[PDB]
């Protein structure tokens, strides 16, 4: 686990927000530090920072879609370095996400394990998506888009969000709440009465989940 240092990011994002984030000096001065490989996960810390948390999650978006791209490109060529090494391997989504076994909890096991230009595939996905957020400009939120439907269970739902907050800029505390606050947001009347109804000794994405659950037994 190698954190990357912000300020210079900063600094360089920094010069891009004042060369304007429309502008082309972004690609130029995003490709200066993205000149080089790097990892998926720092690669949203790094955006997050050029971009708010706002437009982050759109580049997310644009992001799974330029990743996707490259593995149908990848599939439909046979010749791509993002994949292991021939049209054996083959790149995968996944691979790129870094949820690879042995990949998973370990950084750069995973870019050791990864060949020698995946890295950039994402790097470069990464700023393809980039501009499709600076062409947009939706105030769309990460867990504000999530909300839990009557179709998906709650629990499952919760997974999603709890997984949502987990990959968040949430701060040390917000962490929690934020979980359980989005299903006493929305949601139905049924779980909310359950949330509102539940205990004030708990407020955490699982003993309110685990209580819910505890209530909702099986009546029929």
């Amino acid at each position: 686990w190698t954190p990357l240092e912000p300020k210079l990011i900063t600094r360089l994002a920094d010069t891009v927000r004042t060369k304007g984030l429309r502008s082309p000096i972004t690609m130029a001065e995003v490709e200066a530090l993205m000149s080089s490989p790097l990892l998926p996960h720092d690669v949203t810390n790094l955006m997050r920072v050029i971009l708010g948390p706002a437009p982050y999650a759109l580049w997310m978006d644009a992001w799974g879609v330029q990743l996707q791209t490259v593995i149908a490109a990848a599939t439909r060529d046979p010749r791509h370095p993002a994949n292991g090494q021939g049209r054996g391997e083959r790149t995968n989504l996944d691979r790129l996400k870094g949820l690879a076994d042995g990949m998973v909890g370990n950084p750069q096991g995973q870019a050791a394990l990864l060949r020698p230009g995946e890295l950039v595939a994402i790097t470069a996905s990464a700023l393809q998506a980039f501009r499709e957020v600076a062409r947009l400009a939706e105030p769309a939120g990460p867990w504000a888009d999530i909300t839990q439907g009557p179709s998906e269970s709650f629990v499952d739902f919760a997974n999603r969000l709890i997984k949502a907050v987990e990959g968040s800029d949430l701060p040390p505390s917000a962490r929690a709440p934020v979980i359980i606050d989005c299903f006493r947001q929305k949601s139905q009347p049924d779980i909310q009465q359950l949330i509102r109804a539940a205990p004030s000794t708990l407020t955490t994405p699982g003993e309110i989940i685990k209580y819910v659950l505890d209530r909702q037994k099986i009546a029929p």
